[PDB]
């Protein structure tokens, strides 16, 4: 048996939102300390990686390991029906054919439950090693969205350059041309607004805008996003959850 | 989908307690206005009949009719695990192979769920008609237990006679012999303790003690029990629930 209950259904919706647009079928591997879910883009360009620990749930129980392979387009249509402020409880038995999603509001005395047919996903193992990066930075995730959403109009590629106190984004296409420079800064009154940069080595990297358009969809999960960049390895984008994260690994062109 | 949630798991335990000892396999027929479950004794002597309306649950949802055929010995072993003060939620999908029982305590942040395999019961339809009875009476259900438990030791049969202000029980066997006479009475300060009798016609009936031993197991569900007796028809024993009842129909020897 598995019982994983979110205080706010919304949390789970937004988790599925960072995923559904760039991968369709994902296994969710539940065990005693919580859930990880990890998927590749088809084209092997984008790896997505979720961790939700026990502490993220209102109440959680998983005595024996289960894999919940579920279609995110389907899952997402069921999640659409929940009030975004409801209780969400996931329930699945020992060897599951199905998952049960149960929206509950103890205030209004309203209860709803939906059933989602699990499927056999059979994905490639993902070997995600822990690395050292040339540069590390954080900023409000919504500042990151706005830059990505704006420059994306102009080019399929966005170039990111990091130099001593400079984070530079550039997009150059057929119609137009964009350039944004942000500087690390400490915000006395509002530290959540700060841009932090830690640079061991300058970096200069190009990424497909389409993939950055996918990653910025993790934004609703966290005020801030952490970007780790390196000349040899894929870049890493991370949105911290209360007791977990959503990570994207992206390869430069 | 079906979601039927009891504020107190205990209510459901005691409901299953009035049943499990005299019938093993019962269908529970859920629909929009709630659940009825009805079973015969093998020997066709004892009919059991449950009604639980919507108002009996904390929250209830059943849009489409489902039959939950379940083994009460099994069901009862799962129910044993619940804290008697917990939340119990029953969940079953559209066409169910299984039922899910979910014990929850929002105070301790403890959650447990168990799965029970439904089975195909195939019972006889029960034609339960509404009748006129010679005599009708109520009394504390626990007074009824004590009389039945005591006289049962002495004889496989208990004789019940009703005359103008007299309710008489008699048991006569090989070892011993018992006689209890209770008189209708109004209890000023404590009306729940009253014995009420309404007699249209005297009655004189014998019943198998074993079957009365089964019926008095409905006692934990209600302070009072109503007994309706007639010379032509089976006797009717009823424990009222908050918005339903548990009935037993019993044929005299």
């Amino acid at each position: 048996m598995l019982e994983a209950k979110f205080e706010e259904a919304s949390l789970f919706k937004r988790i599925i939102d960072g995923f559904k647009d760039c991968v369709q079928l994902v296994n969710f591997q539940c065990k005693e300390d919580g859930i990880i879910a990890q998927a590749v883009d088809d084209s092997r360009v984008l790896l997505v990686s979720l961790e939700i620990g026990v502490e993220a749930f209102q109440e959680y129980r998983c005595d024996h390991p289960v894999t919940l392979g579920m279609d995110l387009t389907s899952l997402s249509k069921i999640l659409r029906c929940g009030n975004n402020t409801d209780t969400l409880t996931l329930i699945a038995d020992n060897t599951p054919d199905s998952i049960i999603l149960l929206f509950e509001d103890t205030k209004k005395d309203r209860i709803a439950g939906y059933s989602l047919k699990l499927m056999d996903i059979d994905a490639d193992f993902l070997k995600i090693e822990e690395l050292q990066y040339d540069s590390t930075l954080s900023l409000p995730s919504s500042e990151f969205s706005k830059i990505v959403r704006d420059l994306s109009q102009l080019s399929d590629s966005i170039n990111i350059m990091i130099t001593k106190e400079t984070i530079k984004f550039v997009a150059d296409g057929d119609i137009g041309s964009g350039s944004v420079i942000i500087k690390p800064f400490v915000d006395m009154e509002h530290p959540e607004t700060s841009i932090k940069l830690e640079m061991d080595q300058p970096v200069d990297l190009t990424f497909g805008a389409k993939y950055l358009l996918d990653i910025i969809k993790g934004s609703s999960l966290s005020d801030r996003v952490g970007i780790r960049l390196s000349s040899e390895a894929p870049a890493l984008f991370q949105f911290d959850l209360k007791s977990g994260f959503l990570q994207f690994f992206l390869a430069p062109k």
